[PDB]
This record gives structure tokens, sequence and C-alpha cells, in this order.
């Protein structure tokens, strides 16, 4: 198991990293987006963990490339306060799931093992 975190803001990279080894994971972290569209497309991940907010390109459109390419990986997106619009477009951009900012470690929690448990079928 090995998940992928893409988090420009350090100090949140940094919790979601400790939560996410408490929930019991392999995590790489990359900050920068354009990294991480190579590395996301090339590298085995069980689920990739995308925070919208990155500066550069929109991370939208990186999650559109992915698909384009055929990527089946489970991809959870992080969105912003307030904003149902990222959540409708993330999912039609091809997102399994979505986490609004600022959210709870529990519900982080759960909607990953969610998508963990249908990716493999598991009861």
């Amino acid at each position: 198991m090995r998940l992928l975190l893409v988090e420009d803001h350090v100090p949140l990279a940094d919790e979601l990293m400790a939560s996410l080894t408490r929930q019991g994971y392999a995590v790489d972290w990359l900050a920068d987006g354009r990294d991480a569209a190579v590395q996301g497309a090339s590298e085995p991940y069980d689920l990739i963990i995308l925070d919208l907010g990155l500066p550069g390109r929109p991370g939208l459109e990186i999650l559109q490339e992915w698909r384009g390419l055929g990527l089946a990986t489970p991809v959870l997106i992080l969105t912003a306060r307030g904003s149902w619009a990222e959540r409708i477009d993330g999912l039609k951009a091809g997102a399994d799931d979505y986490l609004t900012k600022p959210f709870h470690p529990e519900e982080l929690a759960l909607r990953i093992q969610a998508l963990l448990r249908r990716a493999h079928g598991l009861a």
C-alpha cells in the first residue's frame, strides 16, 4: 500500500503526513504540481490525494490529464472552503471523492478507507 500526497502548503502537508502515518499508510509527498503530474502517472500508487489549491497548473487540469492517459488510480481531491462548484467540477474531471477544507481527520480517514476498500472490492 502506498499513497501520493500532492500538497504545496508545508504545514498542512506535515499534518497530513502525520495523520496518514497514524492511519497506517506509507506516503510519498510532492509539493509541486509539475512533479506530481509526472510522478502520479508513472509510479504505482494505490491512491492519490490532490489539493486543488496548488499554484501553477490547475489541479483539475492535472487530474483530467491523468484520466486521459487511462490512469485508473483512485483520486481524492482537497477542495476549497465553501466551494460547492469545486466538488462538482472535481467529480466531473474524474475525482473519485473529495474533502472540503478545512476538514476533520476522521473524515479524511473514512473517505480514504472507502476508496481503498472499493478499489480492491474488499468487504
